[PDB]
């Protein structure tokens, strides 16, 4: 198997968006983060992708991330090896430039993108040496009824998500959320 620690091993992962954001329009386009902050999560999802070929990602919004969609699962997407043939790692200026291009090509305004990076940078404070991971997602689709946390609180374990960005869930937890809204 792997060697260093992985948070989990699964075809189904949740992306947790817990910080204040100027928009949710970018959600479903990428997964990215600072490696040393999410090392076992990155290692787990990379190893999961290798074994499963394609992962299903459910996107979760924390209460601070939105006033109206707080604590809800809003949609899901696909993380595929075909869209992610070469794993590349990045400095902060490099990944900013890659993400800005992706977000502009998806119709997000330049001003909103400026606000996104200012909000993120407040929180993670990169240094010149810090490295970043990036996965390109595909097929994001918004749930027509947002799945509120209270609908599945006794099924998934939110308490274990504290301070996480990507967490594994079981196949039946995916089906439980997917089958709602």
């Amino acid at each position: 198997g792997p060697m260093n620690k992985i948070l989990g091993f699964s075809k189904y992962w949740v992306e947790i968006n817990n910080w204040i954001l100027p928009t949710l329009d970018h959600i479903g386009l990428t997964l990215w983060g600072m490696i040393k902050k999410h090392a076992s999560e990155y290692r787990g999802i990379r190893y999961s992708l290798e074994k499963f070929g394609e992962l299903k990602i459910i996107h979760y919004i924390g209460s601070r991330a939105s006033h109206d969609l707080g604590k809800t699962f809003i949609g899901e997407s696909v993380l595929s090896k075909e869209n992610n043939k070469i794993v590349k790692e990045y400095s902060w200026p490099e990944i900013k430039k890659v993400l800005r291009k992706i977000f502009l090509d998806n119709g997000i305004s330049s001003d909103t993108i400026d606000q996104y990076f200012i909000a993120i940078r407040r929180i993670i404070r990169p240094s010149r040496s810090d490295r970043f991971f990036l996965f390109r997602l595909a097929e994001y689709r918004k749930y027509e009824n947002p799945v509120k946390y209270d609908q599945v609180r006794d099924i998934i374990s939110h308490i274990t998500w504290t301070g996480r960005y990507l967490v594994p869930i079981r196949p039946e937890d995916y089906e439980a959320i997917h089958s709602r809204g």
